């Protein structure tokens, strides 16, 4: 089963070429169930007329109003204000953006609103067959947005925060979330070893019956060194190309579960520089777009069978990877199992007599 929706063709990562997830035959089983929730913890959303059909009441975990940007420190509204950073900010020694962000060179950079967690968001599930802009992986699914990155990122306690409340545990000064997610994903990392405070809330959610699916990173580095990549109970995604071959900034390593397309992914956006604009699409590259294909994957295997287990999820995924092809420049070693491919991973429930 193939939508009309006009940019879906540009949409490689869903198709069944060489690198592609395969989706069509995925589809023909089920094209998703609004009783499955994925959580994106991330930048937030805009209400873009092809995605927000299918977004859920969600929760803005972000404590420090300055990077939040929203004139308010924790709240009920997901929505995605911009992310940028002006030159300016990253530059005051007397501000709360000083050397938030710096390049290889240890130098300061400014920045646009990424609306990455609106990108991420279409991946998953923008409004599909309605004969406009890009499809997502789970048409009929729902979408949880845990804002947790603002203006430079977001802080690690807020990540966990929002991790927790999206599958339905308890956050202290944050209402009961009535839309637990069994998918969460987590288009985001920084440096250094697995943190006992991810760790925690992995444990929990997992505990809880939730799938935590994170990016790789994208420092061309070992999966080792960044976390939530490099936690315990996970399900890391490295970044391959329309060839199927290794993304040139993918980190790599051991604890990478599978590959997935992450390079040239178009997807739902907006316009603005700074404060929200037009609704738009646009490509990015990234583990960021890998992830969600992993995730969206996850949300169509549960529509088609409730009652698979995290555990299983992962080594039905595993086992239905394809191998990597030759001079992919990826091994099951170093890229997961082998290439994403949703119509094997996808499989109905058996049926039965009445
Ligand atoms: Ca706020
Ligand atoms: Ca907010
Ligand atoms: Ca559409």
């Amino acid at each position: 089963l193939v939508p009309n929706d006009t940019r879906y063709s540009e949409q490689w990562g869903y198709a069944s070429g060489v690198g592609g997830a395969n989706l069509p035959k995925a589809w023909d089983i089920t094209t998703g169930s609004d009783k499955v929730v994925v959580a994106v913890v991330d930048t937030g959303y805009r209400p873009h007329a092809d995605l927000a059909a299918n977004i859920l009441p969600g929760y803005d975990f972000i404590s420090d109003p300055d990077s939040a940007n929203d004139g308010n420190g924790r709240d009920n509204n997901a929505a995605d204000p911009g992310d940028w950073v002006t030159q300016q900010e990253v530059d005051d020694p007397n501000g709360p953006f000083y050397r938030c962000q710096l390049d290889q060179f240890g130098n300061t950079f400014a920045s646009n609103s990424s609306w990455h967690g609106t990108h991420v968001a279409g991946t998953i599930g923008a409004v599909s067959n309605n004969g406009t802009g890009v499809a997502g992986i789970s048409w009929k699914g729902k979408i949880l947005p845990v804002r947790v990155l603002g203006k430079c990122g977001g802080t690690l306690s807020d990540i966990a925060d929002g991790m927790r409340w999206a599958a339905g545990l308890s956050v202290p000064g944050a209402p009961a979330n009535p839309n637990p997610a069994s998918v969460l994903n987590f288009s985001l990392g920084g440096g250094g070893s697995c943190s006992r405070t991810y760790q925690n809330a992995i444990n929990a959610v997992v505990a809880k019956g939730a799938t935590v699916v994170v990016a790789a990173g994208n420092e061309a580095s070992p999966v080792s060194s960044s976390q939530p990549a490099n936690c315990q109970n996970v399900i890391a995604v490295a970044a391959t190309d329309i060839n199927g071959r290794r993304a040139s900034f993918t980190n790599t390593g051991s604890l990478v579960k599978i590959a997935a397309p992450g390079v040239n992914i178009l997807s739902t956006l907006n316009s603005g520089t700074k404060s929200p604009a037009a609704d738009s699409y646009a490509s990015y590259n990234g583990t960021s777009m890998a992830t969600p294909h992993v995730a969206g994957t996850v949300a169509l295997m549960l529509a088609a069978n409730g009652s698979l287990t995290p555990s299983q999820i992962l080594q039905k995924l595993q086992a239905s990877a394809r191998p990597f092809p030759s001079g992919s420049g990826c091994s099951t070693s170093t890229c997961g199992a082998g290439l994403l491919d949703a119509g094997a991973a996808v499989n109905a429930a058996r049926q039965h007599h009445h």
